[PDB]
């Protein structure tokens, strides 16, 4: 279960999602990622990293959250970010990203997958 591993790798156990996406936190959270993600992603094409624009269709919140948090400690215990190292080459590293920042980010995500 990729969601209860990365639960459990932490730091993230859990996450509180309203009923629908919070516009402010999502336009928060579009600012963050042009700051600290699209140096290395794009939302529909792979670029250094992988597309993004559908990660909360293929993963749950608390992987989303700890990659963003941890990513050194997800690419050495979790099996899917060691795959995608083992694609891409290149390494995710800790940016001294707040739990709110990211959590920001998961909105934004979580809209751009509406968008289509
Ligand atoms: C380049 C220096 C990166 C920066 C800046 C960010 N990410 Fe990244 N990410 C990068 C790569 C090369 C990879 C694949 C694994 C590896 O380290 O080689 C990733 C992976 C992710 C994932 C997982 C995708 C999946 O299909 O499971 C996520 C969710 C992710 N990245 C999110 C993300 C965000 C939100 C960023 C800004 C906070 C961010 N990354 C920065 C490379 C780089």
């Amino acid at each position: 279960d990729p969601e209860a591993l990365a639960a459990e790798i932490g730091p993230v156990k859990q996450v509180s999602l309203g009923e629908q996406i919070d516009a402010a936190l999502a336009q928060q959270g579009e600012q963050l990622f042009n700051t600290y993600c699209t140096a290395c992603h794009r939302l529909d094409e792979r670029f250094i990293g992988p597309a993004l624009r559908d990660v909360t269709k293929r993963r749950g919140p608390v992987y989303i959250m700890n990659v963003m948090l941890n990513p050194n400690g997800m690419i050495q215990r979790h099996p899917v970010m060691k795959q995608l190292v083992q694609e891409y080459g290149t390494m995710m590293t800790d940016m001294a990203l707040s739990e709110e920042q990211a959590r920001a980010i998961l909105e934004y995500l979580r809209q751009v997958a509406e968008n289509q």
